[PDB]
């Protein structure tokens, strides 16, 4: 009993859940009406489990138990340097257990508790199931999960192992960059082509190299920027009007992690404003000492903050095109994957790099992935 097979884009900051339904995919909204949920697990000292949004909009409230980036640690031994490197960024414990790096954190009364990267995502894979359950009136049993291309053994094997812990049977193992493809129907097409797939997302930027020869895919050359994305563009902004204040009052806002939060969520809201308008206004009520914030932000500036950053997502462009063997005139297909694709100065770049030939659009960048993962959860379901 398979019955309605989920499509799951397990993401690092963001995660969202498909289902094909009456002939389409339908993008599944969660409780707060959003069609994605943050990858977030949150210990309250009363002993609940917060998950996803509730989870994110409490991070300031103590940030030792909030718990994110789990996609970082999966399928990962403690002393693998990556694992090494990451929890020095990391807010929250992490402490060597039976050879991997396991989430410490308190849940109540005293209590402190351990979990296993693996567990940490099946809390979330638990949240997207129910998102899909309340959306089905059903139960759901099964379901096709993605994984970064670059995933290796076991990395997979743990993604499927959070789908078990979470009461999923994980059917298949799909690479993010080809259920981004099968999203455009690149799939159903005769021939013989190259494709180029471009993913900004929250803390993380994959560009891969795919081949797809009569509905048949194979990853040829992957690279990227594992510590580049949207929250680098914020912190950016932030960094720009943390100096600013300091300049027009003489304040340290830092002091205050409330007040940096509040900075934090009006800049993301107006970095994404300024993806369709050319100018933002940022403004916050009480931001320090009582004292009001109002500054605009222009879309000139904004691309200037982050012009290093933007410009680097080309070398990695570049790096794949060499490891493949292929020059840019060879790319027949563009695929833009993540919310952070959505910057103007971002699609110009790629636009420019590849000499003006214009990306594949229509399919919502942040749902993309989750989408082909549903259009195999349809063909699975029957
Ligand atoms: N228009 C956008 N311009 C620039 N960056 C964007 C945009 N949309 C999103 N995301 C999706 C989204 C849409 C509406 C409301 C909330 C959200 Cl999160 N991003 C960035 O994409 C990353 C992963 O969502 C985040 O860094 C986010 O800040
Ligand atoms: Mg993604």
């Amino acid at each position: 009993d398979v019955g309605t097979v989920v499509g799951i884009d397990l993401g690092t900051t963001y995660s969202c859940v498909g289902v094909f339904k009456n002939g389409r995919v339908e993008i599944i909204a969660n409780d707060q009406g959003n069609r994605i949920t943050p990858s977030y697990v949150a210990f309250t000292p009363e002993g609940e489990r917060l998950i996803g949004d509730a989870a994110k909009n409490q991070l300031t409230s103590n940030p030792e138990n909030t718990v994110f980036d789990a996609k970082r640690l999966i399928g990962r031994t403690w002393n693998d340097p990556s694992v090494q490197q990451d929890i020095k960024f990391l807010p929250f414990k992490v402490v060597e257990k039976k050879t991997k790096p396991y989430i410490q954190v308190d849940i109540g009364g005293g209590q402190t508790k351990t979990f296993a990267p693996e567990e940490i995502s099946a809390m979330v894979l638990t949240k997207m199931k129910e998102t899909a359950e309340a959306y089905l009136g059903k139960k759901v049993t099964h379901a096709v999960v993605t994984v970064p291309a670059y995933f290796n053994d076991a990395q997979r094997q743990a993604t499927k192992d959070a789908g078990t812990i979470a009461g999923l049977n994980v059917m298949r193992i799909i690479n993010e960059p080809t259920a981004a493809a099968i999203a455009y129907g690149l799939d159903k097409r005769e021939g013989e082509k190259n494709i180029l797939v471009f993913d900004l997302g929250g803390g993380t930027f994959d560009v891969s190299l795919l081949t797809i020869d009569n509905g048949v895919f194979e990853v040829v050359a992957t690279n990227g920027d594992t510590h580049l994305g949207g929250e680098d563009f914020d912190q950016r902004v932030m960094e720009h009007f943390i100096k600013l204040y300091k300049k027009k009052t003489g304040k340290d806002v830092r002091k205050d992690n409330r007040a940096v939060q509040k900075l934090r969520r009006e800049v993301e809201k107006a970095k994404r404003a300024l993806s369709s308008q050319h100018q933002a206004r940022i403004e916050i009520e009480s931001f320090y000492e009582g004292e009001d914030f109002s500054e605009t932000l222009t879309r000139a500036k904004f691309e200037e903050l982050n012009m290093d950053l933007f410009r680097s997502t080309m070398k990695p462009v570049q790096k794949v095109l060499e490891d493949s063997d292929l020059k840019k005139s060879d790319i027949d297909e563009i695929v833009l994957v993540g919310g952070s694709t959505r910057i103007p100065k971002i699609q110009q770049l790629v636009k420019e790099f590849f000499n003006g030939k214009e990306p594949s659009r229509g399919i919502n960048p942040d749902e993309a992935v989750a989408y082909g993962a549903a259009v195999q959860a349809g063909v699975l379901s029957g």
